[PDB]
């Protein structure tokens, strides 16, 4: 075979994943040995080419094997690792790679729909790539991330939706970088809306006009919500406005990947850390 099977990387409800060596270029890779979460990581990734999106390098039959770039670490590992402190500049660099990847996705009319820390992968040189495109779909296709990163429209059972689903998840990732714990850990779908509205305030028909006409909208307790300078007490105003923009309840008011990258936080000092100096676990 083409590959030298090095390590077992893990098992899910799709695939057995493996570290391996490409036996003719000596390049280290990752192989996803596995229908519809499989045929639509190929349909999308052999198409796409962006530094901050995982590359599909080869594939074959009888189980399907899918050969991506090997990444040493991921953002969940960095978050969990106590030896690493995250300076403002490391966070800006993680956010800037994550947003430049999604802005190209959203410009190619694709929703990732599964953004979590553990799908933001990180190669030895500190390039963040988005991975796990098995829940991704085109803006066009007719009709949903893990509960903690899930937008309130989806929790009120919205049937059509867009960019905002991925942008809410990015905000939850930014909060977890800054707080180093999950921002909104709901134990259920209803608890998830309880925590959202207890943290950010129970919205109105002004904050969110068609909210009362969502398929699963239900009258929640009013909560004032905590101000974002209390939760993110070390964050500057430039960063507090990025957060405020990604956590707006109205999905169309909610800031896009392009509007996020046009915010002053990304041109303000301190600019993002070089890839090669981003913190490294062992
Ligand atoms: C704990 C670490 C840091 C160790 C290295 C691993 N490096 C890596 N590089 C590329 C890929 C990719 F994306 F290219 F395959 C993957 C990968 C993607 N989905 C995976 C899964 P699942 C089945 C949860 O989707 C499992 C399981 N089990 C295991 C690995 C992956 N991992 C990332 N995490």
């Amino acid at each position: 075979k083409r590959y030298e099977k090095l390590d077992f990387l893990g098992e899910g409800q799709f695939a057995t994943v493996y570290k391996a060596r490409d036996k003719n270029t000596n390049q280290i890779v990752a192989i996803k040995k596995i229908n519809r979460t499989a045929l639509r990581e190929i349909k999308l990734l052999q198409e796409l080419s962006h530094p901050n999106i995982i590359g599909l390098l080869d594939a074959f039959g009888s189980n399907i094997s899918l050969v991506f770039d090997f990444m040493e670490t991921d953002l969940e590992v960095i978050i969990k690792d106590n030896s690493l402190v995250l300076t403002p500049s490391h966070i800006k660099a993680y956010m800037l790679m994550t947003l430049q990847g999604l802005e190209y996705l959203h410009q190619h009319r694709i929703l990732h729909r599964d953004l979590k820390p553990n799908n933001l992968l990180l190669d030895e040189n500190g390039v963040l790539k988005l991975a796990d495109f098995g829940l991704a779909k085109s803006f066009g296709d007719p009709n949903v991330v893990t509960r903690w990163y899930r937008a309130p429209e989806l929790l009120f059972g919205a049937r059509m939706y867009g960019v905002g689903v991925d942008m809410w998840a990015v905000g939850c990732i930014l909060a977890e970088l800054l707080l180093r714990v999950p921002f909104l850990p709901g134990d259920s779908d209803l608890d998830q809306l309880t925590r959202i509205f207890e943290t950010l305030g129970t919205p109105t028909e002004e904050q969110w006009p068609d909210m009362c006409s969502l398929p699963d909208y239900v009258t929640f307790k009013s909560f004032p919500g905590i101000p974002l300078h209390h939760i993110f007490s070390a964050a500057g105003d430039d960063l507090l406005d990025l957060i405020q923009g990604l956590f707006l309840f109205n999905p169309c008011a909610r800031i896009t990947a392009t509007q996020a990258l046009k915010m002053k936080y990304f041109s303000n000092r301190p600019g993002p850390t070089p890839g090669c100096q981003l913190p490294r676990p062992n």
